[PDB]
């Protein structure tokens, strides 16, 4: 993702090289070019205007009009604004002695494989995770998680067809006690579309299990729809953080750049490949650098 935006931002910066000091009108032209690059990447007008305004303020504060290398000043201020847009500092869910987290999202989001990859990540960090396959309607969805848990070496409790939330809670508590589990990852039902009956189920399960995090998994390649999905889950269930999958796919890029501003939720993890280790903690500064051609 973000190949076109990357090329357009780098080109806007590059057009400032080899010209000496620039004028106020030159600076305004570059700012318009940056806003256009963002909007072509499907960033909305409000988000893009705010971004450019931050670039303008910071560049003026760094003396851009007096610099012999204004391209470098713009590079630095775009880098900071991108790093800010994407979340600022890297963030992860808080671990306490015991933890129960939901994963929520649509079928095509990579939610179930994300649950397994998260479990593997945390097992490698010394946690003792339990996966819970919580689709009370679809046995195949539960079996998919069983098999992935087997592959990553993490136990899986599967709910029963039509099992009540209270029964799920009892069985999860029992297994977690017998197996000394300290991180419970509940993979909730995935559907192709949002559904009143489904949202009512997720909200009820949340009341009964009391998760401390609700992680919404979104396929980043779905564009502005991902922010609409995020709004629906946050309104009907309540979300604490995001996981963006398929960030390596061919797509424009603005969900990720538009998420802090629009949703107020941190992006915790990024899916950057299909390998079992392809899910990594999200680092806003490293994505910002890579968009601008810096680093790896
Ligand atoms: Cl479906
Ligand atoms: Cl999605
Ligand atoms: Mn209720």
């Amino acid at each position: 993702m973000f190949q076109q935006l990357s090329a357009r931002l780098q080109e806007a910066i590059g057009r400032l090289r080899g010209r000496g000091r620039i004028t106020e009108e030159d600076l305004k032209a570059t700012l318009r070019e940056i806003r256009r690059a963002l909007m072509d990447a499907d960033v909305n007008l409000e988000v893009a205007r705010d971004f450019v305004e931050r670039v303008r303020e910071e560049a003026l504060g760094k003396q851009v009009l007096e610099s012999l290398t204004p391209a470098e000043v713009i590079l630095a201020t775009v880098y900071e604004a991108l790093k800010e847009a994407l979340g600022g500092e890297a963030r992860l869910p808080v671990l306490k002695d015991r933890n129960l987290w939901f994963l929520v999202g649509l079928q095509g989001s990579g939610k179930t494989t994300t649950a397994a990859k998260l479990a593997l990540y945390y097992k490698g960090k010394g946690r003792r995770p339990l996966l819970v396959a919580a689709d009370t309607q679809r046995p195949a969805a539960r079996e998919q998680l069983r098999l992935l848990g087997e592959k990553v070496g993490v136990p899986v409790l599967e709910v029963m067809d039509g099992e009540s939330p209270e029964s799920i809670r009892r069985r999860v508590e029992e297994k977690a006690r017998l197996e000394a589990r300290d991180l419970i990852l509940v993979d909730t039902a995935g559907r192709l579309q949002i559904d009143e009956p489904l949202m009512g189920e997720l909200a009820r399960l949340k009341e009964v299990l009391g998760p401390d995090e609700v992680l919404l998994v979104l396929d980043a390649m779905t564009g502005q729809e991902a922010l609409s999905v995020a709004r629906a889950f946050d309104e009907k269930v309540g979300v604490t953080g995001l996981v963006l999958t398929k960030l390596d796919g061919d797509a424009r890029g603005g969900a990720a750049l538009s998420a802090r501003h629009v949703t107020g939720k941190p992006i915790y993890f990024a899916g950057v490949s299909e390998k079992p280790e392809g899910l990594e903690p999200f680092y806003p500064e490293r994505l910002a650098g890579r968009i601008l051609g810096m680093g790896d």
